[PDB]
C-alpha cells in the first residue's frame, strides 16, 4: 500500500520534471528520453526504505477526508527527495571511487554511452530535481522554507562526510593540494574515532535523521518532539547500520570486497585498535589486494582477533541504548516513538 | 570601494564557514586548511564581475545610516553566492572537459594531490557553501525563501545548459546510455539554434539574470521592475558575451584553442550554416586537431567566409536591441535601468 502510493507519486514527479524540461527549458525528445532513462536507472530498483520511512512517520503522527490525503502525498514527495538525493551521492561517489557495479548492474558512469563527462552532470541534475520537486509540490505550504533549509543542511553534511571518506587514505598531516600522495593507504587514519565521524556525516544524517524530520514537517508535528533525543537515535541507528553492513561484507547480493578494496571498515579500525605489533604488520602486508591468499589471511586475522564476538557485544550495547532513547521519546511522543521503533526493527539484525 | 567591501565580506564568509566546520562538523585543522586552500584557489583571482554587479544594482536602487549598510552587505553576500556557484560549475566542468588550466594556473582537479576523486566533492562543497552562507546571513530576512527558490532555479538551469553542452558532440538521435559513441564529433548538432540554447541556459541565466535579480531582492525592489524586459536583456547580453568570447578566442590571457578543442563555437555554427559543400568538407577534415596546419586551414576558411564581418553585424543588431530594451526599462525603473547600462558597458566591445 505504501509502496503503491510511493510509485504512483514517482510517475507524477517524473511527469512534472520531464514536461517542465520540454515546456520551459526547450528540451527535445532525444534528450528528454536520455534523462528519463537516467532518472529511472539511478532512482529506481532499491528498497526505498529512506522514502518509505517518511510515509510511515507521517501516518503515525496523524493526531473529513483530505488532510490525510495531502499529508501522505507530501510524505511521498519528501520521500522521493531523499531517494533522488541518495541517487545523486551514489552517482558522484561511484565516479569518485572508480567503482564498477551497483545492484549487480553497472555504475551509472560505466554504462557504455554515459560518460564520466555526462555522469558528473547527471548527478547534478538529480540533486536539482529535489529542489524543483519541493518547489513545485510545496509552493503553497508554510513549511517550504524550513524544509529547504533542513534539507540543504543535510545535503552539506553528507558532502562533508564524503570529504572524511575521501581523506581516510593517508596521513591527514600530508594533506596538500600541491603535493601528490601514494594511493597506498597509510592506515594512520584508520581509527574508530575517524570511522565514527565518517559514518555519522556521510550516512546517518541523510539515512536516519532526514526521513524522520521530513515525516515530522509534513505532519506539522516537528515542535512536538524532543529533537535532541531524536538526533541521538538517528546517529546511533545510522552508525549501527554501517557497522552491521561492514561486518556482513566480510562474514556472510553476492559476496563483498571491502578487504580487496582496502576500505576503512569497522573491522579494520577495530582490528587495528586491539591488535599486537605482529598482527598489525601482517595486516598491513595483506590488506588491499585481490589476491585470494592475501584476503584469506586478513579474514584469518579478523577471526583470530574475534571481531565477530566484538561485533555481537557492540550490537547489544547499541540495542540497549536505542531502547532507552525510544522510551524517553515515547514519554511525550508516543506515535513518533513507534515509527522510530519500526525503523529500528528494519535495521536491527537486518531482515 | 566596492571591491574592498567585497573582499572584506569574503573573509567574513570564509571565517563563518571554516569555524562552523570546526565547531559543528568536528573538523580537524588539517582538513580545515585543505578547504581553505580549495576555497581560495577556486573562488579567488577572477574579476568578480558577477558579484560586483550585485553591489552596483543594490546601490542604484536605494530609493538614518544603516539600511544602506545592511543592503550592501546583503549584496556582497549574494555576490559571493554567485561567485561560489560559478566556481562550483568550473571545477565540475573542467573535470567533465578534461581541461588542463585556468587563469594560467592548473584546473583544480589537476593540482598534484587534489584528485578527480576529491575534486568532484570539492565542487559539491562549493555549492553547499552557497546555501550555508545564505542561511546564516539572511536567516532573519523575509526574502530568504524567495532568494533560495530563484537561486535553486538558476542552479538547475545551469546544469541543464551543461547537458546541452555535453551532448553537442554527436547526433542527438543516437543518444543512449547503453550504446557507446565515437568521440569524433558529428557536427550534426552544430546549428545556431542549438548553440543559442546552450549559451542561454549554461551561461546567461547565472551570469546576467541572477546578479540583477539578487540586487533587486536585497534592495526589496523586485516588484518595481518589468521582469519580462529584464530577462530579455539578460538573455541577449548573456548571448552576446559568449559570442564575443568565441570570436576573440580565434581572432585576437594568451591565445585560445576552440578550433583544436573542436568546440561548438559561434564561429563554427555560423560557418556551417552558410558554407558551400566544399568548404564544409574541408572544415570537417581540419577541425579538432592540435596540428598547426589543420588549425591554420580552419582560420583561413573562417576568414574566407567573412565571419568577422558577420560578427560585426551581429554585434550592432544586439546593441540596438539592448538599447531599446534599456529604454523600455528606464520608463518605470530609472535606477535599475542605469545599472543594466553599466553592466552592458562592461560587456560591449569588452574593456
Amino acid at each position: 500500500m505504501p509502496m503503491q502510493m510511493f510509485m504512483q507519486v514517482y510517475d507524477e514527479i517524473q511527469m512534472f520534471l520531464l514536461e517542465e524540461l520540454e515546456l520551459k527549458f526547450d528540451m527535445d525528445p532525444n534528450r528528454v528520453r536520455y534523462l528519463r532513462k537516467m532518472m529511472d536507472t539511478t532512482c529506481l530498483g532499491g528498497k526505498y526504505n529512506r522514502g518509505l520511512t517518511v510515509i510511515d512517520v507521517a501516518e503515525s503522527l496523524l493526531s473529513d477526508g483530505a488532510r490525510r490525503k495531502r499529508v501522505l502525498h507530501d510524505a511521498c514527495v519528501c520521500g522521493w527527495m531523499i531517494e533522488f538525493l541518495q541517487a545523486h551521492y551514489l552517482v558522484e561517489d561511484d565516479i569518485m571511487d572508480n567503482s564498477v557495479t551497483r545492484r549487480g548492474k553497472p555504475c551509472w558512469y560505466r554504462h557504455p554511452d554515459v560518460t564520466v563527462q555526462c555522469a558528473i552532470n547527471d548527478g547534478l541534475l538529480l540533486k536539482s530535481w529535489t529542489h524543483m520537486m519541493a518547489m513545485h509540490f510545496f509552493a503553497d505550504r508554510p513549511f517550504l522554507q524550513d524544509l529547504l533549509c533542513r534539507f540543504n543542511r543535510v545535503d552539506y553534511t553528507t558532502a562533508v562526510g564524503q570529504l572524511y571518506d575521501v581523506t581516510s587514505m593517508f596521513d591527514s598531516n600530508k594533506l596538500d593540494p600541491d603535493v601528490s600522495q601514494p594511493t597506498t593507504t597509510d592506515f594512520a587514519e584508520f581509527t574508530l574515532s575517524n570511522y565514527k565521524r565518517i559514518v555519522k556525516y556521510k550516512t546517518a544524517y541523510y539515512t536516519y535523521l532526514l526521513p524522520l524530520v521530513m515525516g515530522l514537517i509534513v505532519s506539522e508535528a516537528l515542535p512536538t518532539v524532543d529533537m535532541g533525543v531524536t538526533e541521538e537515535l538517528a546517529m546511533l541507528m545510522g552508525e549501527y547500520f554501517q557497522v552491521q553492513d561492514d561486518v556482513m561484507d566480510c562474514f556472510t547480493g553476492k559476496v563483498g570486497t571491502d578487504i580487496q578494496d582496502a576500505k576503512c571498515s569497522w573491522l579494520a579500525v577495530t582490528f587495528l585498535a586491539k591488535a599486537s605489533s605482529a598482527q598489525v604488520a601482517e595486516f598491513k602486508a595483506n590488506y588491499g589486494s585481490g589476491d585470494s591468499e592475501k584476503v584469506a589471511t586478513v579474514r584469518r586475522l579478523y577471526e583470530e582477533a574475534d571481531l565477530q564476538g566484538d561485533y555481537v557485544a557492540y550490537e547489544a550495547a547499541v540495542a540497549e541504548q536505542v531502547k532507552e532513547l525510544i522510551e524517553k521519546l515515547r514519554l511525550c511522543s508516543p506515535g513518533f516513538a513507534a515509527s522510530v521503533e519500526t525503523l529500528w526493527g528494519k535495521t536491527y539484525k537486518r531482515q
